[PDB]
Formats: C-alpha cells, structure tokens, sequence
C-alpha cells in the first residue's frame, strides 16, 4: 500500500520529483523517457517533452494495453494534454478524477507495463 | 485513496521514476536534486549523486528536521549507504522496511519540507 510521511516545517514553495515526460513511440510505446531518463528501447519515434509546472498534475489518462503500452495520452489539473502517442492495438483503460504522484514500469525493447502511483478522489 | 495500478502485460525489467538523488547541505540540507533537478538553494556543499540501479531502491531512510530538513541518510537495499549529509539540529526520524516511490516537498533557499511516498513493509 502506498503511504506518506511529511518531514520538516511550513516555508519554501512546493515541489513534485517527477519533473517531465516523453515517448518514443510508433505502433507501441517503444520507451517512456521520465526527468530525461530512458526507458525502453530504441524503435519508434521521438515525441516532445512535457514539463510540469509547479502545482501540475495528472488528472486524467488513457493508457491503451495488451502485453504491451500501446498508446498514452494525459490530462493535467491545469488543462494541459500530452498526446495521444502510439497506435491502437490493446484496449484501452482510463483513469479519471486523479492525481499521479509516480510514475514506475517494466521494460525492454518495449514500454511492457506502467505501474501507475496516484491518488483516487 | 492513495492506490496504484498496473497496466500492461507481464515482461521486462522494472524500473522507477526516481532515478538519482545528490544534495547541498552545510549545518541544513540547502537543496536535493531529483533526477539532477535541483530544489532549494545554492548554499553549502554538493555532494555525489546517487543513481539507483536496477532492482535497487530506498529501503531505510532517516531525516532530520524541525523548521527545514537538517540532515537526510538512507540505506538501500542492496546495502548501499548515502550520506548522512547536513547537521545535527533537529529531531531524528526513521523509515524502516519500505520502498520509497517518489519524494516530493517545499523549498525556498533551503529545503523546508519532504513529503516522502512509499510502501510499508
Ligand atoms: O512502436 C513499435 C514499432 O512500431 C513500428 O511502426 C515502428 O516502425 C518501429 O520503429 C516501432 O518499434
Ligand atoms: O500490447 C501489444 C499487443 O498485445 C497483444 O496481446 C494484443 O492482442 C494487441 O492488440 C496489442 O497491440
Ligand atoms: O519490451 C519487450 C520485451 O523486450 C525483451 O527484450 C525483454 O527481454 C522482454 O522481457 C520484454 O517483454
Ligand atoms: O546548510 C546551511 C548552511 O550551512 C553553513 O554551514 C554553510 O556554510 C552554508 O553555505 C549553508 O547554506
Ligand atoms: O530545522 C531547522 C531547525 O529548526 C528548529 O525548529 C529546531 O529547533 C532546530 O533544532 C533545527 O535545527
Ligand atoms: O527555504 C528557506 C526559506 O527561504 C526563503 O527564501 C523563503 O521565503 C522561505 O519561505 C523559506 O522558508
């Protein structure tokens, strides 16, 4: 089970570890790249970079899957999008009303799993 | 409800979005730097970056703190150590047996605060 603890006084402004997002992808996710770091193969395509503001979030996604990640897109707290990127093989699976605090995953040459870390309102 | 979930199928290797963390610190930690992205100040010292291997993640962990973040260690559990870094003011206190997922916070010329997500086991 996911759990927090907050250590430390009330100052400073607010700050998330996950810092940025983007894909190489083609017919599947070949790789997700999180705060630039690579993970996956090197088929497919590179997408752009999505950098979070402070305060931005994950609202909504899709991910689409089968024994791979198809196909991503998301929604932030602020209105912003990333995607759709990948092709439409799997089905699809939406999350509503979140807000993803980590993003983790398997991988290979492909993007095979996205293990999803969130809060459920 | 904090909660995740896991889409995909069953191959390749896990990975996490928190890939490195290095420091500055002096008598408090001035800043951490997440995946090389630096939150807090440019006082004190900076230390190594941390950069977890596969299969490799925080396991224990002991911060100090009172109005910011004094001092931070952690053990992993492939029995590596990073720090202690900072001071000695504070109060002490410990995770133990978990993994942490992502670590969060607040900082203004120093590192206020950490909220520290992770599983408990
Ligand atoms: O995304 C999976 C594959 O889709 C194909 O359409 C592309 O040509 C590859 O480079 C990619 O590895
Ligand atoms: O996720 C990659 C592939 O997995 C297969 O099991 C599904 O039948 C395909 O629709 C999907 O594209
Ligand atoms: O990412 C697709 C695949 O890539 C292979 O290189 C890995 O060994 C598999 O476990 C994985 O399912
Ligand atoms: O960490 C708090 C402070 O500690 C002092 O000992 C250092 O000289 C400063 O550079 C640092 O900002
Ligand atoms: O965290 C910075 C400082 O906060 C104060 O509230 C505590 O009394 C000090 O021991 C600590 O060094
Ligand atoms: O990080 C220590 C301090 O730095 C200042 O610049 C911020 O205004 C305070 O909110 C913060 O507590």
């Amino acid at each position: 089970s996911l759990t927090h603890r907050k250590f430390g006084g009330s100052g400073g402004s607010p700050f998330s570890g996950l810092s940025s997002i983007a894909v190489r992808s083609g017919s599947y996710l070949d790789a997700i790249i999180i705060d630039g770091v690579h993970h996956g193969g090197s088929g497919g395509n590179l997408s752009p970079t999505f950098t979070f503001g402070s305060g931005e979030y994950i609202s909504n996604m899709t991910i689409r899957s089968g024994d791979y990640i198809d196909n991503i897109s998301f929604e932030t707290n602020m209105g912003r999008r990333f995607g759709p990127y990948g092709g439409s093989g799997g089905s699809a699976n939406t999350l509503s009303n979140v807000k993803v605090i980590q993003i983790n995953g398997s991988a290979g040459d492909y993007l095979d799993s996205l293990d999803i870390y969130y809060e459920q309102y």
